[PDB]
């Protein structure tokens, strides 16, 4: 379940986000 960039931890039951932190994790994908 991770096809944002291609196409447009625990669970959340407040929200039903197809996660919380990316800020610095897309960064340190292409290091």
């Amino acid at each position: 379940i991770q096809l944002f960039d291609r196409i447009l931890l625990f669970k959340p039951p407040k929200y039903h986000p197809d996660p919380y932190v990316k800020r610095v994790k897309t960064w340190r994908m292409h290091l």
